[PDB]
């Protein structure tokens, strides 16, 4: 469990993708264990099929969930024995090279969210925020762009943040269940409030692939504003730091 | 205010025209508090009169005549440096304002490290002996990508507190620099990493940096020689490897994709 990380993957109606991803992730260096957050209420977990195809490099724990809740992967699983957690959605295949490098970045910034998907909030009307990415104008000072969030569905973060999450105001948990969304927006609010630094650091992926609701994006902005009310303040901080691996690919420094 | 700013320290020798050209550029960079020109042309008269004639300029430029032409003259503690950050650049290097503005903001977040555009490293093929080089040499670290253990000071941002700390180094270090008239940057990197326990620097990939040199064989060998010399003086190899390369998110546009 030393200098290792635990992979937490929540799954819902993507069992065939789960097994495909698990086949890849199990072979990544520094992986200590895998916890599958089975959100398919009332369905048998592929653990049987999985074992039959063993042996496997690391332990894979299937934890059947009572309800299909987005926040289930944010609980404090006693089985997590590592300081760091790797959280990936069950439709994303991140290369081992990206994970190895990103994990080494997390070790140097264990209190921030190190991930591959950067996003931000903007404001054109005093106190009213909107959620978005690079299609929206930069908020920050001058040139370039900025991000104030790193989505948790493809990141490394401190396992202590799962406990800390549980201790957030009831209105926050209520909001998450209400929308069954915004869990990562919540995690970013929480982290930056705890550190006073940008909630995360963006690590540009070399090989990350997605294998595969109109108001889904609408809830995004809605949540930011709700969280600002609940917390009585916008804590998110902008950053334009983009980290890549020196020399990987070869000669990428020039 | 001197606080959200940095001081440019440029040492010059036999490049007065190159100096003046660079000055015209650097004087207009945002957050520049002042410029200190370390005049290493022993006996020659400075261009200060010419500078003032073409005034007014955005910031004060102080030309400081030097006793002898020593590489370490730019590492002195100049009383006129009022900032916490120093921007050190060779008088043959032109760095865009964009790079400077971004690099400075990175320095602000890592004030105890050398933020620069030129990454280099040491390698060891025979136990105890080190060699100097760049990306043309194999990687020392485990095995993926490359590594850098130094960020040359000739194009970087670093705490002014280090120029004072450099004066307090073992005479041997000062002697070494004076002996070869080289390795000042290698010494600074040794110093800084010994002080922080972290990699001496962070590499920021430049978007627009150009060498205007055009406008010795032992130089290279001296470098490797200095790493081993310094290792003896410090009874050890303090330099730490890093593979962090920082670029500006969204600059160029969509460079995150
Ligand atoms: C592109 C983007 O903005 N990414 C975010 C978006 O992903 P996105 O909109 O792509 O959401 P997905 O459908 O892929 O689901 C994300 C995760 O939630 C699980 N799931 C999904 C639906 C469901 O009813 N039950 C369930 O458990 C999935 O199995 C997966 O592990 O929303 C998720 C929740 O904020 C975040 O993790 C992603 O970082
Ligand atoms: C790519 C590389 O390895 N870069 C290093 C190399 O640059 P490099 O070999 O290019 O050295 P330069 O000739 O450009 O000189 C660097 C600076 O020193 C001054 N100078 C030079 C010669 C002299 O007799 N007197 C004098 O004061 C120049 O005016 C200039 O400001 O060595 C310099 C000194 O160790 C370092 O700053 C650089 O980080
Ligand atoms: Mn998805
Ligand atoms: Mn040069």
């Amino acid at each position: 469990a030393l200098d290792s990380f635990t992979l937490i993957m929540q799954t819902y109606n993507r069992t065939d993708l789960l097994l495909r991803l698990l086949n890849h992730y199990q072979a990544v260096p520094s992986l200590h264990k895998v916890i599958v957050v089975w959100n398919n209420v009332g369905e048998k977990g592929p653990e049987e099929l999985w074992n039959s195809l063993g042996p496997h490099p690391i332990p894979v724990i299937f934890k059947p969930q009572t309800a299909n809740k987005m926040r289930n992967r944010l609980q404090v699983f006693p089985e997590v024995e590592t300081n760091a957690v790797l959280m990936v959605d069950d439709d994303t295949l991140i290369s081992a090279q990206d994970l190895v490098f990103a994990f080494s970045i997390w070790q140097q910034f264990p209190d921030q969210i190190i991930g591959f998907v950067p996003r931000k909030h903007v404001s054109t009307s005093s106190g009213i925020y909107s959620y978005g990415g690079f299609e929206l104008q930069t908020p920050g000072p001058g040139n370039g762009d900025q991000y104030s969030m790193v989505l948790i569905g493809a990141s490394f973060f401190n396992s202590k943040y799962l406990e800390l999450f549980q201790k957030q105001p009831a209105a926050v948990h209520a909001l998450i269940d209400e929308t069954q969304n915004c869990d990562d927006i919540a995690m970013n609010f929480l982290v930056t409030r705890h550190t006073g630094k940008p909630s995360g650091i963006f690590v540009k992926p070399i090989n990350m692939v997605n294998l595969e609701r109109a108001e889904h994006f609408l809830q995004r902005s809605y949540c930011i504003n709700k969280l600002v009310n609940i917390y009585d303040g916008m804590p998110l901080k902008y950053s334009n730091i983009m980290i890549s691996q020196f020399g990987f690919p070869y000669a990428n420094h020039k």
